[PDB]
């Protein structure tokens, strides 16, 4: 069992053409770029059937044109070793210390030399031999792991755990990097992961009590939002603190919730981590909350939002420092192997892609594993870059405790079944070098045995509670019952005028100063468009000291160059913000804040719910460049905004602006899909809005932040009627003018008792049916505006329809197919909480497949056809 | 305006610790390495401000301890340029000759040895000099590329065409590669783009004639499907042939439609390529059918679709022999910079960890481009690998023809005004060096503008037709009229006895070889579930001689050890396939072929629906473990799946199984989304069923495969129902019974006169209604099963209501929560079909924000409450 290919015979060969000293030197090299293909890194004699195995010729003296004759002749290495000459005997020897034995690394591709050398010097040098007292601390850790896995798999035989047997190294490597992390002077660990060893973590790392996880097996699951539905127990968070064993250091821990999609957790928490940081706010030289985060190999190489997330890495709106990433390669998937799972060598090759750092490291070595999570969260502070860590280990039984692994993979299981532990080894191995004695080694074992019997039995005196139905979650937070949110005649004026108070020599583009002129305008004369409505109650809220973003897809600009809240001087490039300086000249340390994201949806919109849940009191907001491209974020909505509060009771106040309307532009240019929303409804989860007017916007949005009820708002915006004239709004409607309205009656009637047939409408149609009743002098007719879709508010509709006695028809008009838009839920649920209401007539376009027609012509006889019908 | 560092002063050093023919060899090393950081690949002189800017200290003489001093000195240089021996002056010479110009390579980090060598000795050969004819051709092709452009600007001033100014030596680039692929001797190149320059690949590449592309910037749009709503002009797909220009080569060329979604045909157009070359059968020396894939670069890098993609590119089931990228870099988003776009310094550098080369070429040197697009075909052919090339180029208007790009980007739209283009700077360069004479140079002008001058005129004397309303395309394919599905019963025996001819030395798991003994026996005795019959189905169509592929996470055994289709000798690791070998045996050369995917849901399911559809003579199904990871293929249910036919008349019959059914897993593990399909159904677009017994899913499959129908088939399948001994069933009902049965009446009821309650039901949930009947002894209660959901069977609704004449209710039950499941659909659309029918009432569980509990007692309780409402 020795792991190199043996010296081969061969004749002395001439020092002639390429001198030996060349030679020698491009070996150095080789081992340094490559010498981890030949490294003992699995504890396993296993190589897998069907995968391909790369060429490692570089790595033999044959293959450089050297002999078994040269190995006592002496050359110049250039510095390596610290020596200027040695022998090829001494050379070989120390390649294949550093890099051929129980960790293996890749460097080389790094660009930087700086970054090089501080690596390759550290890699050299080896890792220092330890302390009896923190060899005996590692014992302590490895103990507690598998201890815990036995006691459960004895008490409760069938349930399904998901175990880290096979794997226990985990912990000291969590516990090693956390550790340096406090000796640095930092604040916070945040940490995201899946569902192998999460029991495990929780209890080992973090420092939940044993009793809730007993309580939790034995069917009393801990209530976090009354009334809710609740999750498995491998999907829930927590918090705690770690104090430094050998130190006067302590820190934060903190665990965040997940579902069971794979690796949608990873733009949630580096969001928490951005919102964590900011609120310290230590400037460039901060960065002091770490994120660490954990992945299976399967999956880590095959789901794409993987590279996606790591891709925002180094961008100015997304950078946190850098990310400590651990991938438990454990050789399997479920029943799948490597050799159907991906077609990279290893698992963690994104990182080559990136330019950063892998480290692979045998499961079976703790000192070694130990000694690479301390190197990991150094290498972060003083490059703030990402590093991947790969820890080579097996599953010991199936995929969870119910299966059987023999069925699809025998020979590899042939060599698992019957091994030694990593505990049993290690504790075998320090006796051996007389470094524990025998009481302490069994000490160690029964002390902790004793801890986890005592908690049980404590648990199990008290007796079993039966089932009982939940509730629900709809009356838990209240409603903001008599608030006002007018800003005055002395705050709107300030607003308009900070887009007048230019830096001393900048100018705006031609193309963009008439914009910013009737900015300062508007705020006394009237005609105040949709884009400054939304920018107004943004400007006001930061003013009054509070922290805005908002970030999106060419989201500066606007995608219809409509908003324009940085501006560009053409002869020099300077930018301006200029409601960010006018709340950061207020005294109340108020921010305003924008960013253009990268072309994702997913990553995208994860990173915003993420900033949601890490600082409560932020205002946020993430916008699509047409609301089609949102079903790219599904697993987002579905997994998290919809339907987080119900089960795990985290809550957040994001806001979704999504573009809508029906134009002509084509199937994937008109609908954001409001009766997808709508189905996601129920229990008053979450607003869904579609205002028609400016000021309304305005009034929406401040009530939401100002409001005590932490649940999310889904605002359809619009796109055409950005520029109507018929849709601006007078200074009056922002400052006298006190709450918003969720419906809007009509305003030009005459006479109500001559009324016979009221119209339901929302949005931005409106205004067509208005323009063709004044065209046509109808007397008989009044439009009314729905602009609160989600909660429905009923009494207001009821209040509306009693103005018109004589009425005999009730008509709902919509602009999109009939199986889309809002009729479906209206149909279904109005009807109820109106008893004494007409039956509703639809009047809208056919329900089709798709979206929308692809031919203009087309959408314009549909348009005409469908206000034809709606008056007779 | 020279590149280079200038040469610095210094002192000659002397020739002491390592010698100067090792630093010598370093510099060589450096070049092959990292010379592309300062080669001459960008048209503009334009650097971004926000990027970081890599070292490249590797590149002067000064850092490997060299000066001016040692320029025409001689030295050892071990081979490099067909040499022993060398002066600095000359190496210098020629690494900057290979590595600084116009191309720079990236292939250093390639392990395979004789890969590198191949590279190597071609990037220092050098791009060989064209002949007069080539040049003049070369011309012809940019001319055409320009004149095409201008055209449609001078005619159609406002209209949207997403222009290819800027970067037309993209028309040469495609037009050499697949006359390369000709000259190789191949079949077909597949082609996938997005919008940018679109119109000008269809005239220009694959040859879709000129009057079509007038006439739909006119408004006459060409039909797909008869009644169908179509889509923009530059979502289209055509075919044509490719003539090689100094060959007698022949080769067909085709380019398939997609949505505005980007990079959402990758996972399509490689699936089409394996279904085609699967057809032709040629081998592993095959793979004849080339697909080239165009990008863009803000995409590239953001999306995670793209590497999720490349991922599948070695493994089994997915293998097409390499991939030739296009990225066309032409330095800008909408009005976003790569500094907030990527975290890479190249948008190219996801090849890095894929082991694959990389060609950077300069878009102003059409020579260059014309080798680059020659080499990476012929680098395809010999190793089987993806290939990428960035062409370097610019935009010269706007993002669409009504922005204005100076508002965000000033300073670099002060570089791209008023440049002169590559078609006029190419002319200049030959005429220069005597290659072409000016009546040459004049003529290929004036033919091409005249050409395009005819067409124009001849479409313009047809007079414009005016708009008319869409029908829709429900009755545009034929239903299967008097179709009978049943098989023999000597053709049953013999499926059945495929499970007993084993191998000559093969023994089955102990676990698994009692499934395969009642396999044997249940063919003659009865009890026959779920997975059988599922195999039965697709085995008798794989005798008749059909291609059946199956292809999911772990479906070769079964996520839930149900389908044991390939099994394994636990000795010996030999594989054995029953079905695909009884079908091989029969003459008529069927296949039946299982494949294990990697942990993807949108590039699993696009792959499959992409083989359907290159293929229309298969049976092609997809399974996902559990029907909630559905929703992260969001995207191509909603743009090919659904909506295809109607958008561009692509048919399709891809079968979707999705597990669905509540028993107490928790929220991520119960629900497969049917309100969500069912929204998406109208004009018949798909067929979505939940059959309750074996025999009938099998008659479902066998009426889909056999008619002419060609629409997809969404199935709901069961989890604890597999092994349910009251759901099998027996030979007769595969033999006797002729046809799918939609509507499934009691099959208990004594007396149909003395009924007055009907219950409606879908799925599991019947056996527990049944079961309670039963026990109870209610004779007047009638459970009537729903298999088919859409179309709605309202016939036979109505016919089974009919033969129970004192019914005085009726209730509509299901397992789901009341906004979700099949009841928003029914109780919307059954009533208007059914007139005569009586109220409906729903008994179900109540509306939630979640799918299910995560809590199992309270799953429990809710099951009683809802069975004990039903019954009174
Ligand atoms: C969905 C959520 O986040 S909370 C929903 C919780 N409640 C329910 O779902 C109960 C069922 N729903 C209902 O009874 C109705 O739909 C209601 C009460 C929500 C609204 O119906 P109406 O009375 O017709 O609407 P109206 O606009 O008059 O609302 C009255 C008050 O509710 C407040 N309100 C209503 N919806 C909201 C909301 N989403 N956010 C904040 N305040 C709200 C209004 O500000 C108003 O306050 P006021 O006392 O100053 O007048
Ligand atoms: C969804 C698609 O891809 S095709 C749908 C096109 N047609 C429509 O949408 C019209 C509106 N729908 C309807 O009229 C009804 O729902 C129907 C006719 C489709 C079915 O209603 P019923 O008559 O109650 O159902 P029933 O099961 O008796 O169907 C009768 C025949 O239709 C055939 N059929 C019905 N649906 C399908 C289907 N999805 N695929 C193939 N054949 C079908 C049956 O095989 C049967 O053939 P038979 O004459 O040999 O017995
Ligand atoms: C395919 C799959 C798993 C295999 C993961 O393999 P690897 O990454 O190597 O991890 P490890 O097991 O080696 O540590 S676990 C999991 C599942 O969902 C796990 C349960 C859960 O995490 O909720 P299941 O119950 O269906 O098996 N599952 C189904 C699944 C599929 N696709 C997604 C996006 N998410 C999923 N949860
Ligand atoms: C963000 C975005 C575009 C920029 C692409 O930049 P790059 O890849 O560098 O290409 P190029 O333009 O430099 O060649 S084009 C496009 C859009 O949808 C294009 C239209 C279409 O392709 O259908 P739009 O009309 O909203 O701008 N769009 C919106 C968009 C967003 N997200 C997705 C998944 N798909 C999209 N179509
Ligand atoms: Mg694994
Ligand atoms: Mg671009």
């Amino acid at each position: 069992n020795v792991p190199y290919t043996p010296m081969r015979w061969a004749q002395d060969v001439p020092n002639t053409g390429v001198d030996k000293n060349t030679r020698v030197m491009q070996l150095i090299e080789a081992y340094r770029s490559r010498g981890h293909l030949i490294a003992d890194t699995n504890p396993l004699s296993w190589v897998q059937p069907g995968m391909p195995v790369p060429d490692h010729r570089d790595l033999d003296i044959e293959t450089h044109n050297l002999t078994i004759w040269d190995l006592d002749r002496t050359f110049n290495v250039g510095g390596f070793g610290g020596k200027e000459t040695m022998t090829l005997r001494e050379v070989l020897s120390r390649l294949r210390a550093a890099y051929t034995l129980k960790v293996g690394s890749e460097y080389t591709h790094i660009l930087d030399r700086d970054e090089r050398t501080w690596l390759q010097d550290r890699l050299e040098a080896g890792m220092p031999k330890p302390t009896q007292a923190e060899q005996k601390y590692i014992l302590q850790k490895l103990n507690a792991a598998e201890a815990f896995e036995n006691f459960l798999q004895t008490k409760y035989v069938g349930q399904k755990r998901f175990s880290l047997e096979g794997a226990e190294a985990l912990i000291p490597l969590m516990d090693s990097a956390i550790d340096t992390a406090a000796g640095q002077g930092l604040d916070e660990v945040v940490i995201g992961m899946p569902h192998r060893g999460r029991l495990n973590v929780l209890f080992n790392i973090v420092g939940k009590p044993l009793a809730s996880i007993f309580n939790e097996f034995e069917g009393q699951m801990e209530q976090g939002q009354i009334g809710g539905s609740g999750d498995v127990k491998y999907h829930l968070g927590s918090e705690g603190q770690h104090l430094q064993m050998f130190g006067d250091g302590e820190i934060k821990v903190s665990l965040t919730a997940n579902p069971s999609h794979l690796e949608a957790v990873n733009p949630v928490m580096e969001g928490i981590v951005r919102a964590k940081q900011d609120y310290l706010d230590k400037g460039v030289d901060g960065k002091t909350v770490v994120p660490l985060l954990l992945h299976g190999d399967a999956a880590f190489a095959g789901l794409g939002i993987v590279p996606e997330t790591i891709n925002l890495a180094k961008l100015r709106g997304y950078d946190v420092g850098g990310t400590i990433h651990i991938v438990v390669n454990n050789q399997i998937g479920f029943t799948t192997t490597p050799d159907s799972s991906r077609s990279m060598h290893y698992a963690t090759d994104y990182a080559k892609a990136f330019g950063c750092p892998v480290f692979h490291v045998n499961g079976d070595d703790p000192e070694a594993v130990v000694w690479v999570g301390q190197l990991a969260t150094e290498y972060r502070r003083r490059f703030g870059k990402d590093v991947f860590i790969d820890l080579v280990c097996y599953r010991l039984r199936g995929h969870n405790e119910a299966d059987d692994p023999s069925m699809t993979q025998p020979k590899m299981y042939e060599l698992i079944t019957g091994r030694e532990t990593v505990r049993a080894q290690y504790t075998e191995d320090l006796l051996g070098r007389g470094d524990l004695s025998n009481e302490d080694a069994e000490a160690v074992v029964r002390d902790f045995h004793d801890q986890m019997e005592s908690v049980f039995n404590e648990v199990k005196e008290g007796g079993k509670k039966q089932a009982e139905a939940q509730t629900g979650i709809t009356g838990s937070q209240k409603l903001p019952h008599g608030l006002e949110t007018n800003i005055s005649r002395e705050e709107l004026l300030e607003l308009g005028q900070a887009f007048a108070n230019t830096p001393e020599g900048f100018n705006y583009h031609p193309r963009v100063a008439p914009v910013a002129k009737k900015r300062v305008s508007s705020v006394t004369e009237g005609g105040i468009d949709w884009a400054w409505g939304e920018l107004l109650a943004f400007g006001s809220l930061a003013n009054s000291g509070r922290l805005v973003r908002l970030a999106g897809e060419d989201s500066r600009r606007g995608t219809f160059t409509q908003r324009h809240a940085v501006a560009i001087d053409p002869a020099t490039a300077e930018e301006f913000n200029p409601l960010h300086e006018l709340a950061q000249s207020k005294g109340n340390n108020g921010k305003f804040l924008v960013y253009n994201s990268a072309l994702t949806e997913y990553a995208g919109m994860g990173f915003e719910y993420g900033y949601s849940v890490g600082n409560e009191d932020s205002i946020v907001a993430w916008e699509a460049q047409f609301g089609d491209f949102a079903n790219g974020a599904q697993t987002i909505i579905d997994e998290y905004v919809s339907s987080g509060e119900a089960k795990w009771g985290q809550t957040s106040k994001l806001i979704l602006l999504l573009p809508h309307g029906y134009e002509g532009q084509g199937p994937d240019h008109s609908s954001a899909r409001i009766e997808r929303f709508l189905q996601l409804c129920a229990e008053g989860s979450m607003t869904v809005a579609q205002p028609s007017t400016p000021a309304n916007h305005f009034h929406l949005l401040r009530r939401h932040a100002l409001s005590d009820l932490k649940r999310p708002l889904v605002i359809f915006t619009p796109k055409s009627m950005l520029r109507n004239k018929a849709a601006a709004s007078a200074p009056e409607d922002f400052t006298e003018v006190t709450k918003f309205q969720s419906v809007i009656n009509d305003p030009n009637v005459a006479d109500a008792a001559k009324v016979k047939k009221v119209m339901l409408v929302s949005g931005k149609l409106y205004y067509e049916l208005a323009k063709r009743k004044e065209k046509d002098g109808r007397d008989d007719i009044a439009i009314v505006r729905i602009e609160m879709l989600h909660p429905i508010p009923f009494n207001r509709i009821s209040e509306a329809l009693a103005g018109y006695p004589n009425a005999e028809e009730v008509l709902f008009v919509q602009d999109e197919p009939a199986n889309q838009g809002p009729w479906p839920f209206y149909q279904e649920h109005l009807p109820e909480l109106i008893p004494n209401m007409p039956k509703m007539r639809r009047v809208s376009r056919r329900a089709q497949s798709s979206t929308a027609t692809g031919v203009a012509k087309v959408h314009q006889l549909e348009e005409k056809q469908l206000i034809d019908e709606a008056f007779e």
